[PDB]
């Protein structure tokens, strides 16, 4: 009972924390003040906050399916988390992060320097994450970071269900790690560290790919583990996608800023792998994700014979919204990996990003289904 | 337990309070030393308070249900149909939010073509046709409940006396200030303000006013004691009510004496300070001894206290015991300024303090009265 009530608090206090930010940018901002870089700063705790809103309506849906998503991720059939504990997370969070872009744009608030604001809240997340007073959802804390250990370094671990889950998702967040790269260089050569203003009036492919080489290694483990060349090798094939969109972008790139004459075969090869990557993820997606367009679907054309949720159009949509949003996240991660677009650069991206999560959290419905039904991932 | 009701009752509390944040850090900042707020204050004061009792007697309904004080046989409700504390908490969630944003709207102005005196008036309207609202919806049988009991408790003479009409009676007691700002709001919409400008403010009946509540105290245990000619509790109880009345009758005297030379102002003075120690004394051992039953014989372990108890911790009595006595002398002290002229220099500041901890009085007043009435017949009913 105190769960919902802290949910409905933090879901209203950020509600009406929302309207003030957006009464205070359209006002107290000083017209010309270079907001990008506050706006590409607060992207990535934004995103993770839109990620935890959407996974807790993840639970929700999956409880209500009937899913033993308890059972697939491995979790304890007791004092795991439902959704009301990521809604309250999430809130409590976006509660923060509310309270930090207003500080940001309040600066007669005191004489502290603005750009500290950001740290704190940063630092916050992981001081909320590194807690070793078992005080708030300590199973979950550490359940989280023992994740974050076998994953961020997994070609020596054996792959369960909820190491391939989060190195899957890693790729559609993947945003946070190049915002926090950003960040790293925009604290160590960009500001001051005098004036108190923190709007300021090839590491990067790598960075980008990260996400990718993990759930590529940790493929190349499974293939290796199981003997099964298909359904793994030709996920690292998919992800070797990644690798030479990415690498291609930055050669185009270099090559665009450098005049060089052979620029144009370089951008042929990026269109040839960029379509090529779009549609490997998307049949991958479909196909094998999803499990949708089964040969046996009979009277369940373009699904799989076995459906659990309610009704059809949910999978429709889906389909649509994801062979639009999965070419959408490999435009995204394209053109911010460099300097590709210079005009639009982070507008298409802040529109973009949102959307790869409400992807992810869509894709997240239909691979646990698929998992569960049939046990798609050999994961047993 | 629903949990969509527990989701929104917590909404409107955050809300609140946010809400709430913004006021204290607007009027701060946003506001002029040309400005008076204090009719302001003497307006939203009402509301303020109501809101108070609500989220208090919410907390009351908590109490009781978690104690075993069944407030549903001792309090003439139908037990099929409940309002339990969430609802409460919601509508009081409901009138907070409703409150700030009336309030925020006075401060800021957002519409140039409103004037900024309407806004308390639709928070008060809306308030008003919430209550009366003729469909059935947002809690239609409380509203409907609660309209049937303010109409038998105006018109007690009339009606025999059950515990709902007594107890709303007793509450209307730390709510009659309520009654006083509106009657300032009488007088400032028809003597003050210009109804064109848009400010704050340029740089007695109210006596009568004050007795209502008191009123229907007095006609009833006179209505009961005409059908049970029981004259023990009642004709006490009626005398306690009427020394209200020569309290405030004496204040305004006083006050009436004092304004003009009239060499008699001392006289005065001794009978009404001596009439509010009666007064302030008849209400704490009618407290104390009728009303909680404290005090009361076969003390045993819990001294001062009756032998059955029901709340787990006795210092929760002590401390009921000793807030008791030191607000019922604010509760009358406030009394005597607001009914009267007494204090200039500070005035609106004393009573605009002591209301809220004449209602929380009243919510603690409330944790006892009905288990002095569930752990017997207190009040004389069944
Ligand atoms: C290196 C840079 C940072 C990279 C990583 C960024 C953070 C990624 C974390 C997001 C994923 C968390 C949820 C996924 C799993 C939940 C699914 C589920 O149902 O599992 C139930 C689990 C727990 O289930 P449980 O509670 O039933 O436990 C299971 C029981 N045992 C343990 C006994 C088996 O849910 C979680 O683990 C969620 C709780 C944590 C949610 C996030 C809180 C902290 C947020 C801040 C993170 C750090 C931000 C850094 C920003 C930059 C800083 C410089
Ligand atoms: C009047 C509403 C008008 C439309 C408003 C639209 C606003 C935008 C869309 C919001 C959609 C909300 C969907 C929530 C999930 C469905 C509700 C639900 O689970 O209810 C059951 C739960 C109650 O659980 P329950 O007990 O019903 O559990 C189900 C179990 N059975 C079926 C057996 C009863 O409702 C709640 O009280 C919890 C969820 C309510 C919504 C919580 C929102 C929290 C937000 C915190 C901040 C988020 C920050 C990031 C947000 C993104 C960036 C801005
Ligand atoms: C950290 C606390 C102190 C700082 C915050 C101050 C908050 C206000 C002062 C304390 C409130 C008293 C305790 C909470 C209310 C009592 C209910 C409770 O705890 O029960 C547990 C209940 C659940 O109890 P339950 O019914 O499940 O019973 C538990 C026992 N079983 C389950 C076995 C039957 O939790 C809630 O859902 C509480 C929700 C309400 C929380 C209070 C805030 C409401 C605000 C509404 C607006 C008020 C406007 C007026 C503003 C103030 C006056 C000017
Ligand atoms: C001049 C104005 C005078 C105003 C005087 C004060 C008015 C407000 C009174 C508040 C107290 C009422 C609740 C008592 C509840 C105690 C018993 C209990 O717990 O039972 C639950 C009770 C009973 O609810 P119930 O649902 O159990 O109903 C009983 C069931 N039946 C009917 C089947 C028997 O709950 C209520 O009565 C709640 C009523 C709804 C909340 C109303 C809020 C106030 C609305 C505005 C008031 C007017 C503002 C001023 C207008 C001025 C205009 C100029």
């Amino acid at each position: 009972a105190w769960t919902t009530f802290r949910v409905g608090l933090f879901c209203g206090i950020f509600i009406v924390l929302n309207i003030t930010l957006v009464l205070a940018a359209v006002f107290k901002l000083e017209t010309d003040r270079s907001i990008w870089p506050l706006i590409r700063i607060y992207r990535g705790g934004f995103l993770l906050i839109e990620f935890l809103f959407l996974l807790g309506i993840n639970t929700y849906g999956w409880r209500q399916a009937g899913v033993n998503h308890v059972l697939i991720f491995e979790l304890n059939p007791r004092s795991n988390l439902s959704h009301q504990h990521l809604f309250e997370i999430a809130g409590f969070l976006g509660i923060l992060w509310c309270l930090s872009l207003l500080a940001c744009f309040f600066a007669p608030i005191s004489v502290i320097p603005t750009y500290v604001y950001p740290l704190a809240l940063y630092g916050f997340m992981v001081f909320f994450l590194i807690n070793p007073t078992k005080t708030f959802y300590y199973k979950s804390r550490f359940w989280l970071l023992k994740l974050l250990f076998r994953v961020f370094t997994a070609p020596f671990h054996k792959v369960g269900f909820a190491d391939f889950w989060l190195a899957d998702q890693l790729n559609s967040l993947s945003v946070i790690l190049m915002d926090l790269e950003y960040m790293i260089c925009f604290y160590s050569l960009e500001l001051k560290w005098d004036e108190s203003k923190g709007l300021l009036p090839g590491v990067r492919a790598i960075v980008q790919c990260i996400p990718a080489w993990l759930r590529f290694i940790q493929c190349l483990r499974r293939y290796r583990d199981t003997k099964r060349a298909f359904p793994h090798l030709v996920n690292a094939g998919k992800y070797s996608t990644t690798f030479f969109m990415v690498t291609f972008a930055a050669l185009y790139s270099t090559h665009k800023e450098r005049g060089h004459s052979d620029t144009m075969v370089f951008f042929y090869l990026w269109i040839v792998f960029y379509i090529i990557s779009s549609c490997y993820t998307l049949i991958w997606d479909l196909k094998m994700d999803w499990g949708l367009f089964d040969k046996n679907a009979g009277e369940n054309t373009f699904l799989r014979e076995e459906i659990v949720y309610p009704q059809k159009a949910y999978y429709y949509c889906a389909i649509i919204e994801d062979v639009i949003l999965r070419f959408a996240w490999t435009i995204q991660i394209s053109i911010t990996s460099t300097t590709l677009l210079p005009h639009s650069g982070d507008i298409i991206a802040t529109v973009f990003a949102p959307l790869e999560v409400f992807r992810r959290f869509v894709w997240n419905f239909f691979r646990l289904e698929n998992e569960h039904l049939n046990n798609c991932g050999e994961f047993r």
